[PDB]
């Protein structure tokens, strides 16, 4: 249980006058799933200009080599955009059930047609016959059952179950590519949380490549989170674990999963295949509420701008979904197929930033802070109080920035919890910190020198803030490191 | 200048437990647009069972012939569903700009290909050449301009402009049928709000057929409402006027439009094409808030479950759009192409009812009553105070129903304003009242045969309520008629 | 414990413009202790005119015959004021320690002088030697102890202890009469809750004379209240038990005492002698809150306008004490020595009415209603719901009266709990009801005939209301009997 | 116009358990009027221990030499108590009307006795004839007029008026001394705001002796305040002007008077004689509410514990008066005759401190700060923001103190406005600041060295706070000087 959503203030002015502010000045961060549509350095720079903050590498697709290439192109895109430090997110395979490979890379499934599902996962399929990664499929499904494919974009009714295959009837026309996700109704999937393939993805890519986050697919318990932490060991001590909530067990054990985790991802695609589509908005709102209360970052994911895979504009529902995720209190929003395989990756990232800018602009921050402080039980730590004091002071004097000097990012995470109206400028001499803080709403990072003076580091930040149009002369800034001070910009 | 959104109480119970209640028990009413996909009595009966409350007739499509056949098949579906009293809504053409007629009724437009937009509206087009209703189109657009087609699901870049035609580039692949809506960028449309074609539809369909509402397209002022009211005359005195807000002028003059109107339609499709898409959510939240304060009913429309024109289940953004429209304070939600030309009309309506039930079970109704009461100024009339108290009493004792005895529907309209947790049972002898109240959230009507004893009317209504499983023996009911009484079911 | 005090609104015009209103129009009711100072029918009539609602007969003073003569003078006063129905309250002796009788009816005790305390209670004393009613006095005190007399107005330090007597030092100058109350420090009084004399006062005066309330001195448990209820028996079934909280045991067991009681008296005199004076204001604010939350009436008693026993004007502290008792939420305020023995009984009652009216005019009834409704947990009974709804409907339409037709008084008590801005006119055929309801803030009673109908009764009530200037033509009145109706005075 | 009162939290524990805490640890400060009852150094030392914070010298009484010997005795007492820095308050005569001098210095006026009131102020009166300071007296009052004496403790009905005297009837029995204040009914007193006697008192006592405050009698306008400021000149620039509101003119112009002043004194004695006594509680609450809003200090004065001039313990009304002034939001409470001429001055100050501590113990500081912040419009100055944050932080971490380094007292006043739960420890090099901040609730000063750094002054303060047990090992303290730092006591 929980109670929700931030108070809005909408004027005619907001609806009619254009919001010409920079797309990178927004508070909500964007997770972009990388793939063929945005592989080039040139597209990665365009995505940075449009508002990309975190890069998602889905290990359910591609290969280590193709992911290694995309990763290095991101590093080259960062050399072209020095004021942008991107977080690197590895999204695991986990205990997934997938469709197979295809002869012509795309099949055009038609409503009313029969589709045979085979267990030979090496088989290159076509619209008449496709493979399933799950060898127990014939024994697991029964005639009448609805197999869901690609976030439920395809529904198949089981007609007959055999020894090695299943005959289905396609219930709707859809075009799908390779290795689409699947859901088998009321089937207890006999698959480990961490497979040998997951182990090779984490140890042989995540740790050597320098990923900041592990988005663990299908987490069911706090024990699963500890298992990954242990797998990561001493070398991966700075890699954050973001469990993905996408099954009933993740919902039931949410509170404990959240306690062990470094943040959460609401994996609505697979979740909306497991539970009734109408139940997902409840699960979304509940999980955001809880995360906001614990000060843990949350990523709202999947089918946010779905139509944008084919159209340069989103539907009406898609706009409200992004806006309402922001007003619910999400730290991040996410783009999946819209960036990885769609026709308009840049225009998808662009309008998402515009929707975030609009939604953030009508939030009632004075009220938002009051509602947080009322929910959080006091006494609180000295660090939390000073962090909170910074947010209230910033709001009272209409300060442009909160500058936090932090090695671990702890101070910045504490300020972020109180959702200030202004940007948080986290200043750190750690490379993991400056990229890990990207998952927290409204936190912008500057990488500083390891043993540099408090006041010189603050002036260099003010100088970069002036250089980035974040603050002008005459403005006030809050500086925090246990103390808080108000500096007038000059 | 508004402030909004109701408080949600979400438990694990709500997420995980199946809701097995009747689809017609929901408070949010559904407007279905009728068309070829639901032309049969069998299908029209399935939509009634699924939760349809108001039938929409888009006079921009079909013919007077096709619409008469449709109207009469609804009357036939009602004979089979006597506990359901549907409202009939005529949606005007208005000062619209449309794509013309097609050779094979449907075309597959492809990304990067050229499209010739001609001004001869008799030209049966193909994927290379399509007619445009606004003869002034070549002199109205300029090279580089983005023409929007079918709620902006098709974007066209003007390459060159000629005397009688325009040459564009199809910026995305899309399949479109006949008479798709068009938006011309920054063009002041020289067309009347009420045309001769519109007058013929109102005077020779709406009045003879007995339409309960006029959804007036592209309303820009209160004088346009006054105009339709005077047009309707005495013969159409019980017909409600529902201005559609779908342009900048409709937004600017919203307050004056609202004051003259009988309710509002948020026509997001054409509005989303007129203003930047990211600004539609702002418009929607502001208008719902303003209507909620005035006690005027509001219909949230377009692209609510768009993906369901092809798939038997919606996207994650579609589910939240509906849920959020309900939590915003909308009275009705609408289906356009999802029921008119879609492949899954019955499943579209069904999931829409399920999302409404799920969102309504969230609302903290005691907090919602308090916020309405705080935002309204005391003193109010004796009539409003008694309606207000019926809602408060109903909530305090957890009453099953609020039974309103009303000729006009005014009492039911007042109770509905205070949004109670239980159903408002509106008892009227008037056929127009009974069918008009369908636009107010949570109002269910019984048509009474006479105006006998005040206690016989109430007793017979409880007997009907019990049979319909709305009320059970031992429940309390509130009866309002100026007084309020609490009655025990026996 | 609890949390408290109602919202005040002070304008300059309230401070400067005179309050010309009738003194009996106030909501807060006055309890006047009757004695030699107000024995005459002539004075009792002026006391009615100055705002007296309940008469207190202190059985610690006088005699049965003297109390009977006064009671019959109250009945003659009421014949001259037929619009005034006084409640009769018997205050029991209880387990009290009293000073004796005096040779000259008064003693002028001088600071520094020695005072001998004797145990022969038949001895008429003087300035040098006064009797004490507690035989165990010399064995109950030790040298250095401070004996408090007359609400702590006299302090005596024990110098020496002997078999049959005690020698003390008068610590302050004071003039005192006979049978003043006493407090012995750290003494658990070896006296019963109800003595044979208390039994005789109850059964031989309260039941035969027809008293409406028993204010029981020194109640320590719910067992004491049940003892009294059983002592009253069938003949005393309509007599209300108002326990007096005047010792630690009464505070410790307050919640259980309150549950059995029909109301509470904050007997601040003795309580102020038993506990530290600074602690009494805490006890008072807590008790009023607990009573207000239960809908049980409370009387704030003792030393409210003390200085007015000698002066025609009160002190600044005395005015704030009365005003603050009203804002705290007391139902009644009491005058003890101010009316029973003082030099200005009429001017004491006059100013008390005037402070009450001034403070009642500060109250924000909308905020007061909201607070109570928030504090009381739902579901509430249908009866309590319609009572609550009559309060809200009256405030919403600015109604002049709440007309409640009740036999037992139950309905009027339910309305009185939600503290309306307007008077509650209770109509009852029961003579006990009509006199008992006086202890409730804002309730005015009219005795109706047993065989009169609802319409006849509501019409005569409205007629009396016009005659009494309680309501005028054009005003709205709420009538409740389970239903609520709004009536226009014509 | 205003709305008010601080929310209480009372438990049985606070009522039954003894609070044996140091009387100088309270937040509310005490203003003591010095007179013959407390002339000795030994008594002044006991008054300091009992909780005296400001010394009032009423120049309406005694001689210039009497006040000087008194001031010197205060200076001597302060040498025995060095951890206590008292404020010196001069109370002017103003445009006052007084009773004359007596040949027995104290007379006993009896009820129903005739009294002559002469205009020759050189006459030594008895109970049959007393002098008046207003020569215009028999040309200002008519038969039936009630002349008031000594805060209205004596009422005098005019029997007849002549040329040099009047004949009145003593309406009550009272013993009075020399120079008692007087109020003439509906008479416009033709006297100056500051007389030549007031001029000599301000210029030849307040400036040379070093008074910190001037409580100016009967201030009517902002022009009167500006006049005193002009008189005080640059020599007395550090002297605070505390206007006394004791007339209709002072209430009508309170806002402009408050704007010009350094604080306010609610002079209830004369005020209660000018307006109806039942209206004084309205004035008190409105004025406190307003002063609290502007963060200006307010003193609640007269008859707070009046009965204590004769008794070692107070009335019930007196306890609620002090307690309720604290809960209303008063900075100081004052003692007049209780300390200047009474029989029990030490016990009066003791009980006053005990009531303060009790009232302060039930204040909800988190709710108080919330209400203050909501009542003050944003943006505010950086100085007010930081000060506000010191309060919020202190409450969040349960800090022991707020240490404010301030030269003028500006910082400490800004903190005092937000009423923290912990003591404000103001540190200043200035002697006037240290003795002026006493008028602000919860402020304690330590006088520091002028040429010492911030960090040496803070660690010295901590060691003094430790010695006084105002802070201890393990505590958090907030240090403010524009910044806020949280210091751990080690
Ligand atoms: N009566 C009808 N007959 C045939 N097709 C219809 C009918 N009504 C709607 N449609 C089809 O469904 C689609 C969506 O319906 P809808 O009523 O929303 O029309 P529209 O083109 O979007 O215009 P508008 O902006 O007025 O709603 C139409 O474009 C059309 O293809
Ligand atoms: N009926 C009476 N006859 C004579 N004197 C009375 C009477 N009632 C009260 N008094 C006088 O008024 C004073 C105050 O009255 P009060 O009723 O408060 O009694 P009390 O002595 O204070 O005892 P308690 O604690 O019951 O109030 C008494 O002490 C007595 O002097
Ligand atoms: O993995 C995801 O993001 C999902 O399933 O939605
Ligand atoms: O007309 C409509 O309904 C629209 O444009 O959304
Ligand atoms: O009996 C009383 O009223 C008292 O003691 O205060
Ligand atoms: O002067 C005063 O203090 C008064 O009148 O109260
Ligand atoms: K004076
Ligand atoms: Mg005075």
């Amino acid at each position: 249980g929980a109670s929700m959503q931030s108070a809005a203030n909408i004027t005619l002015r907001q609806i009619l006058e254009p919001n010409n502010v920079n797309l990178r000045s927004k508070k909500t961060h964007i997770v972009c799933t990388l793939g063929p549509a945005c592989k080039s350095v040139e597209t990665l720079v365009k995505l940075i200009d449009a508002g990309m903050d975190i890069c998602r590498f889905n290990f359910s697709h591609g290969s280590h080599e193709d992911h290694k290439e995309m990763f290095n192109n991101v590093l080259k895109a960062q050399e072209l955009r020095p004021n942008c430090l991107l977080g690197m997110l590895l999204d695991t395979k986990g205990p997934e059930i997938r469709t197979g490979f295809l002869k012509n890379k795309e099949v055009h499934l038609k409503e009313g047609s029969k589709l045979k599902l085979v267990t030979d996962y090496e088989f290159l399929g076509d619209e008449t016959c496709i493979a399933c990664s799950y060898k127990k499929l014939p024994q697991s499904v029964k005639p009448g059952n609805i197999i869901l494919i690609a976030d439920g974009s395809v529904s198949c009714k089981v007609l007959e179950t055999h020894e090695d295959h299943v005959i289905t009837e396609v219930l709707n026309s859809a075009v799908i590519g390779e290795r689409k996700n699947m859901n088998l109704p009321n089937v207890k999937v006999d698959l480990p949380i961490i497979s040998e393939k997951d182990k090779n993805d984490i140890l042989n890519f995540a740790i050597p490549m320098g990923c900041n986050f592990i988005a663990a697919s299908f987490i069911q318990s706090a024990d699963d989170v500890r298992l990954i932490r242990n797998l990561l060991g001493p070398r991966g001590r700075h890699i954050k674990i973001i469990p993905k909530i996408e099954n009933i067990e993740g919902i039931i054990h949410f509170d404990k999963i959240l306690a062990e985790s470094d943040g959460i991802m609401i994996a609505r695609g697979d979740l909306g295949m497991e539970i009734s589509p109408e139940k997902v908005f409840l699960a979304q709102k509940l999980m955001i509420s809880k995360c906001n209360l614990q000060g843990k970052p949350i990523i709202t994911a999947t089918q946010m701008l779905e139509s944008m895979t084919k159209n340069p504009r989103p539907t009406r529902a898609e706009v409200t979904d992004v806006a309402n995720a922001v007003l619910d209190g999400t730290d991040c929003v996410m783009l999946s197929g819209e960036t990885a395989g769609g026709k308009f990756p840049v225009e998808a990232v662009t309008i998402m930033s515009k929707i975030c800018l609009e939604a953030e602009a009508c939030i009632d921050y004075k009220l938002l802070y009051q509602s947080l402080v009322n929910a959080i039980e006091t006494p609180i730590s000295v660090q939390e109080a000073v962090a909170r004091s910074a947010v209230e002071t910033a709001e009272s004097i209409q300060a442009s920035l909160i500058i936090a000097l932090t090695e671990t990012g702890y101070t910045a995470r504490l300020i972020a919890k109180y959702k200030p109206s202004c940007t948080i400028l986290a200043l750190s001499a750690s490379d993991s910190t400056v990229k890990c803080l990207n998952v927290h709403r409204g936190v912008t990072c500057i990488k500083v020198g390891s043993f540099q003076g408090t006041d010189i580091v603050i002036r260099n930040a003010i100088e970069i803030a002036k250089q980035r149009n974040m603050a002008k002369v005459g403005d006030s800034v809050i500086a925090i490191h246990n103390l808080m001070k108000v500096v007038q910009i000059e």
